[PDB]
């Protein structure tokens, strides 16, 4: 595949920027090791669990780092001994999921700017982790097109849940639906309907899928990473058809409606958790919200369909 080969090359400049350094990884995963640590010292029985994007390597510079205890209040005990211990943050006692917010350390060496969120006993986002991170080991062009997508979300002001976009997890899951369903020959198998997964029950819900990656064979699929995100940003720019439709990872097509989901009075963007299934993961987003998303995905797609010359790829990443 020569089709893209400018844009590839500006796309993998741009991924040698945004990754996250093997210093700041290395790092990341000292502070890890010293919660755990602390944890150990509030009791034996718990254990402390990353996840979500560090873990699964589709981290941009500068990420935060998501991390779970895992028991069976405690809770409390952990937050006390943590600030004693030099750390600053943030706990709500009792709260509908408490959350530990880290916003600093004073004196464990990890950064004035260390920031990191514990949650309790979430399996169903560990099990989600550990998905995304067998996709990025299944094709090494995975990770830089997720993490171009998340500086671009990023960039264009359409990654923001708490305001009315998208979590930067929606991104990661738009963009597997395509490499697995839209995309043709397809990049990836689905591995949650692959005829040897089997069914395993955590939480109420399924979380198996076919993990042997060893016996996945390489994809059928040669484009360059430019091409692929050219087809990414069409599709959902002019192709996919949100007020009808739901991105899913259930349906051996990729397709299924709003209304056969029950996702119709928030569901303006519907993304269907692949595991947790009852769970949109674009309820963060509103009308207008999904207006801007749209708006940000013509424009990606008008610089790419560009038969000019010199094509400004740089402007995919300017702000706003
Ligand atoms: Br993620
Ligand atoms: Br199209
Ligand atoms: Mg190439
Ligand atoms: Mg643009």
């Amino acid at each position: 595949d020569m089709s893209h080969k400018e844009f590839t090359k500006f796309c993998y400049e741009v991924y040698n920027e945004i990754k996250i350094s093997d210093k700041e990884f290395k790092e990341k995963r000292a502070a890890l090791d010293t919660l755990r640590l602390c944890l150990k010292r509030i009791s034996p029985d718990a254990e402390l669990v990353a996840f979500g994007s560090l873990e699964s390597g589709l981290a941009l510079k500068n990420s935060d780092m998501d991390l779970c205890v895992l028991m069976d209040t405690i809770a409390l005990q952990f937050y006390e001994e943590l600030i004693a211990e030099g750390f600053e943050g943030k706990f709500l006692q009792r709260a509908r999921i408490p959350i530990i917010k880290l916003t600093s350390d004073t004196k464990n060496g990890f950064g004035a700017s260390f920031q990191c969120a514990i949650g309790f006993n979430n399996r169903l986002a560990i099990h989600n982790t550990l998905l995304l991170s067998s996709y990025t080991k299944l094709d090494a062009r995975l990770k830089p097109m997720v993490l171009l997508v998340k500086h671009w979300a990023k960039r264009k002001q359409i990654n923001s849940p708490y305001f009315g976009t998208l979590s930067s997890y929606g991104y990661v899951l738009m963009v597997l639906y395509y490499l697995i369903h839209v995309i043709k020959p397809p990049v990836f198998p689905n591995l949650l309907l692959s005829p040897l997964k089997q069914e395993k029950i955590v939480d109420g819900f399924d979380v198996g899928f076919d993990d042997k990656l060893e016996d996945i064979p390489p994809s059928q699929n040669y484009s360059s990473l430019g091409s692929l995100l050219h087809g990414f940003f069409r599709f959902y720019a002019y192709k996919f058809e949100p007020r009808e439709k739901v991105v899913t990872f259930r349906r051996p097509d990729g397709y299924l409606t709003k209304q056969e989901k029950g996702w119709t009075s928030r569901y303006i963007l519907a993304i269907e958790d692949p595991f947790e299934i009852s769970h949109n993961v674009g309820r963060t987003v509103s009308s207008s919200g999904l207006y801007r998303i749209r708006g940000e995905f013509m424009a990606a797609s008008r610089l790419l369909n560009s038969r000019s010359y010199p094509i400004p790829y740089d402007s995919l990443f300017e702000e706003a």
